[PDB]
């Protein structure tokens, strides 16, 4: 078996990485968790073993064969490059390596063939793109795929543990306290990166990240970009619109498509209930369909309210829903890890494309 | 001036229909309130003075100038074609009576002009088409629409007070007592005419009434069929995914358009800036954008987000926001029967349309 890597173990992220590796098929004979000099010396659980946190540094990835990073994009730009460099290899969580052409971009049930030339960095896409991709995916190898339009009902745990301790701060003031929602105080949401907070309590957010010149947002531009490396197809034309809602876990998603050639509903509901990772919950003589609440604790994705167009003959709308930890996360990077296991591609890469900091 | 009459003002749909009508530019001589004998002899105030409650019969109305019906659909149905025969103006706030091709559909900036040709009742849309008709109208007469694709994010109170207390129920068991969302009971949301319940709770439920039998909601429908009528071109693409999410008050839209002539942004903004009802609030750069908590207790319609497609040359973004009890229901009645003032149609009917 392998010796596997977290990195950033400490983080309610990491705890998710954990939980994920703990129940995963992967045959692990040691396991190591790196996180900050802060964090070093203390102790958390892998299954029912106490691992002791080490310090992450240049020279930590000795006899490491895989390592999975759950921090930020400045631990991932720093220590992937010496992981590789040490013969580990990385499947990163983060932004920083996606859009890298060296790097595969990658979701198992999608395009797991692009993991076969990897160079000892694979990087685990956005959340609401991964749950797009499992339920178009069955669609566009049937169909084609030429557009997408999609609007999202993010969760605030995409943001983070301080996100939702203020969602739920914000909730009691009002609810218990008799604050109006447009007098709460923000500290981090729609992005703790900008410069203004807003109320997320009893609110719908249209920002997710920060704005790029053409006025939209990373969040929705990740969802542009993403996609059309991960289908292998420059030429599917996608626009979004990423809004936060007063939801806790699990994204939900209003897609609208149109496919290459005419796509019978009847079929659509049988080849995406067929598909890896995905769940067809389509009855709505019963109501049933994806919910955000139902979701939560699963690694399907769930996709529902399919219908025709009224009017474009290829178009399809959809409801896609998925927990944005599991699959959106910490399950798709354990998923890589074992799918790189699978295919046999767990192995030092020869040649460093990574220039070290 | 003018005798108006509320009609089921016991309801909160009536509470901003009140609250509307007190600030109205409409000369009123005597208001009345009307509801059922459940209630018919309590005490509800206009401005500052006591008003006696009376009940909803079928010669109530005589003498009445303007009814603004805020009750639900079968009070309306039978209520309603009598109000017509007495002499009085109807303006109905309920589903009943839009797509009769004798009542107009009116959202006052928009198609003002489908209130001449009057027969005593003209309805009010539904509240996500109203607020998407202000945003998008200053853009069709100047460019064209071809196709409309929205998403809604819609809050609680469009589906009745029930709906506000059963949300904050939820809530509060989340968050005092520890129970886990999908452990919640439910009892009226997503639709009260529907067979199951489910939490709304950090959920989102992608059903707004009930299913039709081509899979969409009759509240998806509506935003179909309602944006043909209003804007009178059948040749518009609607299509429509109707969601709620845990918000008490103002909806929001994540709308699409494909315009008929190439729309420059800059040029949309100042259109929609410069529209009646509308407000711009796009400023990415300070993070403006229309949020539902600003817009709860104004009349205007907030529009920001607005931005190119990124392949779709004709193809436009934005962010629509508006509280669904003023401009999504009881300032557009009020508004229709301050129109009616304006053009001069606050008079009986020639000839009755309606069956008694």
């Amino acid at each position: 078996g392998y010796t596997v890597a977290v990195v950033g173990a400490t983080g309610a992220v990491g705890a998710q990485m954990i939980k994920m590796l703990e129940e995963s098929t992967l045959p692990i004979d040691k396991i190591r968790y790196l996180a900050s000099a802060r964090s070093a010396g203390k102790s958390l659980k892998f299954k029912d073993q106490d691992i002791t946190i080490e310090e992450t540094t240049e020279t930590a990835f000795e006899g490491v064969d895989i390592a999975l990073f759950s921090a930020g994009s400045s631990t991932s730009a720093k220590y992937a490059p010496y992981a590789v460099k040490a013969g580990v290899v990385v499947v990163d969580n983060t932004s920083y390596f996606r859009q890298n052409p060296d790097v595969p971009l990658v979701v198992p049930e999608v395009n797991a063939h692009a993991l076969d030339a990897h160079n000892g960095i694979i990087a685990c896409p956005n959340c609401s793109t991964i749950q797009m991709m499992v339920a178009l995916e069955p669609v566009r190898q049937k169909w084609g795929l030429d557009r997408i339009i999609v609007s999202t009902y993010q969760a605030v745990s995409g943001a983070g543990m301080g996100a939702i301790l203020e969602t739920q701060r914000e909730l009691r003031e009002v609810l218990n306290d008799g604050v109006k929602p447009c007098d709460l105080h923000a500290e981090i949401l729609p992005s703790g990166g900008d410069k203004k907070h807003y109320p997320i309590a009893f609110n719908a957010l249209p920002q997710i990240d920060v704005f790029t010149d053409n006025d939209y947002t990373y969040e929705e531009m990740k969802m542009t970009k993403e996609t059309k490396k991960i289908m292998e197809d420059d030429s599917i034309a996608v626009s979004a619109t990423c809004v936060r809602i007063p939801v806790l876990s699990a994204h939900s998603e209003s897609v609208y498509i149109e496919t290459k050639e005419v796509a019978p509903i009847e079929e659509v509901k049988a080849a995406i209930a067929a598909f890896p990772g995905a769940v067809l919950e389509d009855d709505v003589a019963h109501q049933i369909y994806p919910q955000a609440i139902n979701a939560v604790g699963s690694r399907d994705t769930f996709v529902g309210r399919i219908r025709k167009d009224l009017d474009a003959e290829k178009g399809i709308h959809m409801w896609v829903v998925s927990d944005n930890l599991l699959k959106g996360a910490a399950w798709n990077s354990v998923q890589i890890a074992e799918t790189l296991h699978e295919r046999g591609l767990v192995r030092p890469t020869a040649e460093l494309k990574f220039e070290l900091k």
